[PDB]
């Protein structure tokens, strides 16, 4: 028989990995934040002469050779390559020996908003140029958005939970929350969890341009400017973040080095507009409150907010309103999309890494680029330079296309 | 403060909705099963002259006019239309008054494996024929796989959890399991949950043909033949199933009519091959056992298995092996993909409806088409005609591309 009651478990972070426009190790990634070096510049992945958008945050130095060989491009779109690299880096960082685990209690969640969209565009064209017999056998294994999760599970022998979650910009915030809840409620002992996106393509840029969602600002240093009066759309980035989560008991029993604790998760829905956030941040308020309630902390204990902060007029008006409503005007807020661009399905995972690293360095990274915050924005937006401070608890927001709100609360470790 | 312990809740089904190749109401859908009328025939959605596959299970009578008007095609791909129709039908069936609910405790999960893939193919072509300025503004709101969930939430004012899950063929089995766990652990009181797919398109058929995953059998009555010695690939279907799940307390307090109870969920990963299931069903065995353990039932109590049963050599060899290993050679097994085709991300939701309807009618639907089961298959495969019997508990399997195994256990209600 099963018990009537479940005794809750604590959940800790033991390692992480990243490939991104500002670095491919936590040390490189943090150094960019601490020195004020952004990753936005002119697009190089395709000819963008006919577009209205000419900037993106690219990974121009992906360390392909560390783990892969040429034949791996037959099997993996970049959206999977990025996840596999970040997952191996996270396993290494955690000093996790996957051959010593209970593999039935080891799971994987790899979120993505769009999946292998380069593969889709290129094979649609091949179909219509050459006919159906010439579509590549590996088209769907490369393209379908769940495949990165299955690929990561195969690499590490994870026989437990394996899934992908899609909530657009919230996808990897929801992934980390779901993995946290799995471990908290006793289903798994170890989860590799995060997100990945590789959507700097003609089609995906054209689609977001058609939605009027992208900044058309020519100067790459003035294009991603969250909370700034001149903001006018997001700048697309690419990459992956992956975290190792463990039960506290599992981590301590094996002598792991613990990097942070996950303590709360809030997920709500605006049920308001298909792509615009609620203008007063109504769903965002409720998501923040849920995360704090689960973590058993008061608003005054939150010492940093890593904002969703995509650099749109509507987003930061509501998001500042939501943060002020729940937490007030003193808590420091910054958006690191000013450095990384908008990583879409990978945004929550990379921003969880930002938040953990901020707690471990006693340092709130600035919002790069921003100079003049809108008059009506009442939140304590950090810009110009970062802030030295103790950060015992912090939250990271994502408020995504489709109305999906997700907030994670983290606690500094001992 | 939060408790140290969570008191578990029971979870019940109060309504469901369906659009599918064998019907667009539970009554039509069941009647097709009870009379032996399949939904597979020649493709009509595109010119398939150049293809090797000429059959599919289409919805050729979608009741567009019941809820939609012409302008809705500007906003919604068919993958969202199908989900919105099935969700409204489920709400109606449940006699759920969405204006009387706690909307913060009302959530939505709409699974999909591929999302608005017609929109993607058609707008890729527009991009390359006319240039980026001519890509339609609603391209990504129509295409992205999370949008159906957000659309359903907006229709009903669901302000709680809103997400999409992608585990290919397992997507809506995992969706229903996730919603079940949310309610069981006290996060939500009511969830609208299921899946949707609209992938009978040149691109998606060409992709599955290139994977060698589709039956090339010309006779539509011999193409989807799960467990049969002549099986040679799946037949693609389309549509959506949506269920209303409630806590037992919420359902009884409002005087709902209860249709079934959800009692267990097992999710594991083969971590074996990217698209082929483990040949001996090793991950499937563990997923079945997890569902039974959570439901607190013994193997002998399972009275029907709705198989994954896609009509591939490798699938049914391992799946029969897994069923025999855990449950033995007497429990009746049938695959209704013989009627509906493979609904991909919608398969688990429509098959949950099959399973519930079987329990409510005291009737195991047959596997249509199949005549001669492979010599090595030891499971009690029902074919030729369905079986009259009491079904107090039942399970439904999905074992999807990427290694994702999901099993749901249901209990008949009082
Ligand atoms: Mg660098
Ligand atoms: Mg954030
Ligand atoms: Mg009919
Ligand atoms: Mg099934």
């Amino acid at each position: 028989p099963r018990g009537s009651h479940m005794k809750l478990n604590r959940v800790v972070v033991t390692g992480y990995g990243v490939t991104s426009p500002i670095g491919n190790t936590p040390e490189e990634f943090w150094n960019s934040l601490a020195t004020g070096k952004i990753g936005i510049g002119g697009i190089t992945k395709f000819d963008h002469s006919d577009f209205d958008v000419h900037n993106a945050a690219e990974i121009q130095d992906f360390p392909f050779d560390k783990y892969f060989v040429k034949k791996d491009t037959n099997r993996f779109d970049n959206y999977s390559l990025y996840a596999l690299y970040a997952a191996q880096e996270a396993v290494n960082h955690a000093n996790l020996d996957v051959e010593a685990l209970n593999r039935d209690r080891f799971g994987v969640i790899v979120a993505s908003g769009i999946g292998g969209i380069k593969e889709i565009e290129d094979q649609v064209l091949r179909l219509h140029e050459k006919g159906p017999k010439r579509v590549k056998p590996m088209t769907l294994p490369k393209a379908l958005p769940n495949m990165a999760s299955g690929n990561v599970a195969m690499r590490f022998g994870a026989n437990g939970v394996c899934k992908s979650i899609n909530t657009a910009c919230s996808s990897s915030n929801d992934a980390i929350g779901d993995a946290f809840r799995s471990i908290k409620f006793g289903f798994q002992d170890v989860m590799l969890v995060g997100g990945t996106e590789a959507s700097i393509t003609p089609f995906a840029i054209a689609g977001f341009q058609a939605l009027t969602a992208l900044s058309t600002t020519e100067d790459p240093t003035r294009a991603s400017i969250p909370f700034d009066k001149d903001r006018n759309g997001f700048v697309m980035g690419e990459g992956s973040g992956m975290l190792v989560l463990e039960s506290l008991e599992h981590a301590e029993k094996r002598g792991a080095t613990i990097l942070a604790e996950v303590v709360g998760y809030g997920n709500t829905c605006d049920a308001y507009h298909m792509t615009s956030p609620h203008p007063e941040g109504q769903g965002a308020i409720k998501a923040i409150k849920l995360a704090l309630e689960e973590a058993e902390i008061s608003p005054e204990q939150v010492a940093y907010v890593n904002a969703h902060g995509t650099s749109t007029p509507a987003n930061e008006k509501g998001e500042s309103g939501a943060i002020v409503a729940v937490l007030g005007k003193e808590v420091p807020v910054s958006s690191t999309k000013s450095f990384t661009g908008h990583l879409l399905g990978a945004a929550g995972a990379v921003e969880a890494i930002v938040t953990i690293e901020a707690m471990r360095h006693n340092f709130v990274p600035m919002t790069a680029g921003t100079s003049e915050v809108s008059d009506y924005i009442e939140a304590n937006v950090v810009y110009g330079q970062g802030l030295e401070k103790e950060i015992p608890y912090a939250i990271s927001n994502t408020f995504g296309f489709g109305g999906h709100n997700a907030v994670l609360a983290f606690k500094r470790w001992e």
